[PDB]
């Protein structure tokens, strides 16, 4: 069953105090109120601590689809953000790259939700033609690990989620993707169009995807990492002061595991056996220019920074052919990358897609500046439901303060 359903009865309900403080205190409070007055609808309750209440400095949420469920997170909570700040925060998108799509993300999200099941809908009809099946059947029923359409997947949810945010009035200053996740992020920014991005990625995939090789994932900084490389073997990625990846032939990279485990330097052989990011991408550049060169590219309408240099894109970049050319050949530099959104926006950093890749990637390289992170889809292997992980998301981007987080 994916038939719709709308939304369910769980609902967000807001607290804000003045002091660290008489939060905790009101939450109890609120709670004894609820068990005491049988009365009480989770409706009108929602409605009231909205309309009747001040939106103070000091702010939790608790997500519940009943008056018990919520009494008892009201008991649980604590506090989880900081106060918000004078100014209102800025809000920026994070977006994944391979690594974490499953059979089955979203799909709580395109029953609940008209805005993601639209998006989906109209991704998986612009990509019929390119893709020679119906997205939706990779998406929520079966799908080739590693496929065309797996990582098409990935691309359809980071943006169908990206789109209910918006719709929700969570837009995001600033964007920044890791390797795939920057074409997300070019559209989200307009230098793209979504309908017509949707079968260059495509093919863009199948073009990296056969050009062989490997590619292996190495928990360490990428100073410890450089020397060790070797012909036939490029730095794929530098994401955090302990994680870099290296692509290239598999000779050279079944050798490199073997000197590192010489070392005891933890690694892990990435499951798709491609080698993005390296020379091994040489002969398909130009036939992948040609698909390119079909975009109308614009300059960013939101700003955000290219892994190409870890800084923000300029105009002549986002419009360039050869600037993508340069993403998908060259290291994706990710720990730079999210160094210079922080720098500029110290913005509270929103994770759009499957798990917690780039959130624990921008803790350690953000460490010890203090980031507020926010979640918004459960791993594959989680048991909450996906409207429960979104609701959550929202109610925790309006205690940092983003106020048009908060739904209704
Ligand atoms: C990064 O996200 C990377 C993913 C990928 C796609 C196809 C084959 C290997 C790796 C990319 O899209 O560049």
């Amino acid at each position: 069953n994916l038939y719709f359903q709308g939304s369910g009865r769980r609902l967000v309900l807001p607290v804000s105090a003045r002091t660290s403080g008489a939060l905790r205190g009101q939450a109890h409070a609120l709670a004894r109120r609820l068990e005491e007055r049988p009365g009480l609808r989770l409706d009108d309750v929602a409605g009231a601590l909205r309309a009747d209440r001040p939106a103070l400095r000091h702010r939790l949420t608790v997500s519940a689809s009943s008056v018990p469920e919520a009494v008892e997170a009201l008991r649980a909570a604590v506090p989880a953000v900081p106060p918000v700040p004078d100014e209102p925060p800025k809000v920026a998108f994070l977006l994944p790259g391979g690594g974490t799509q499953y059979v089955g993300m979203g799909s709580g999200l395109y029953r609940e939700n008209d805005v993601y099941r639209d998006t989906v809908d109209r991704c998986a009809a612009v990509l019929r033609p390119a893709l020679g099946s119906d997205l939706r059947t990779a998406l929520f029923e079966e799908v080739e690990p590693g496929s065309t359409a797996a990582f098409m997947a990935l691309f359809v949810t980071e943006y169908a989620l990206a789109r209910t945010l918006m719709e929700e009035g969570v837009r995001p200053d600033a964007l920044i993707g890791h390797s795939l996740g920057e074409y997300t992020a070019a559209c989200l920014a307009g230098v793209m169009e979504i309908d017509e991005a949707l079968p260059v990625v495509a093919e863009r995939i199948r073009l990296i995807a056969s050009s062989g090789g490997a590619t292996v994932g190495v928990a360490a900084c990428a100073d410890t990492v450089l020397p060790l490389l070797g012909e036939g073997l490029s730095l794929a990625a530098v994401n955090s002061p302990v994680a870099c990846t290296v692509a290239g032939d598999t000779d050279a990279v079944d050798r490199l595991e073997a000197e590192l485990t010489r070392r005891g330097v933890p690694f892990r052989r990435l499951r798709m056996p491609a080698a993005a990011h390296s020379h091994v991408l040489d002969p398909i550049l130009e036939s992948f220019a040609g698909h390119l060169r079909t975009l109308t590219l614009r300059p960013p309408r939101i700003p955000y920074v290219t892994n190409v240099t870890g800084d923000w894109a300029t105009d002549a970049q986002a419009t360039d052919v050869g600037h993508w050319v340069d993403h998908t050949r060259r290291t994706v530099r990710f720990a730079d990358g999210i160094a210079a959104l922080w720098e500029r926006e110290r913005p509270v950093l929103v994770e759009i897609g499957p798990g917690d890749s780039l959130t624990k990637l921008a803790r350690a390289r953000l460490d010890g500046e203090g980031p507020v992170t926010v979640t918004t889809m459960r791993h594959a292997k989680a048991q909450a439901a996906d409207g429960f992980v979104l609701a959550e998301a929202l109610g925790r981007l309006w205690s940092a303060g983003v106020d048009a987080a908060l739904p209704h």
